[PDB]
């Protein structure tokens, strides 16, 4: 069963994003179902899927902390951070685009979790 991988892609993958500004964040967070209630922080990885899956192997990854994996390559990413006091929609997001390696957890050679702690600031 690979539903967690599918869910990883829904929450954390966007191949070819359209301008990574606040309005990008506000739209994709709605489109991916992450606005009821408003997710506090969420990061999307860009580029191709095969590079992300490779983090699960020696090809593009190293072990990290307690049973996570950290990528060797750097990825284009965009972090969407909720602002305003309210947990409920409409959800306003601030976008932060970036370029660095990423931390995931893998199961059966597929990523199933993105460690959001490296994108908090």
């Amino acid at each position: 069963d690979n539903s967690r991988y599918t869910h990883f892609l829904t929450q954390h993958y966007d191949a070819k994003p359209q301008g990574r500004d606040d309005r990008y964040c506000e739209s994709i967070m709605r489109r991916r179902g992450l606005t009821s209630p408003c997710k506090d922080i969420n990061t999307f990885i860009h580029g191709n899927k095969r590079s992300i899956k490779a983090i699960c192997e020696n090809k593009n990854g190293n072990p990290h902390r307690e049973n996570l994996r950290i990528s060797k390559s750097s990825f284009q990413v965009t972090t969407c951070k909720l602002h305003g006091g309210s947990p409920w929609p409409p959800c306003q997001y601030r976008a932060t685009a970036g370029f660095r390696n990423v931390v995931v957890a893998c199961e059966n050679g597929l990523p199933v979790h993105l460690d959001q702690s490296i994108f908090c600031r």
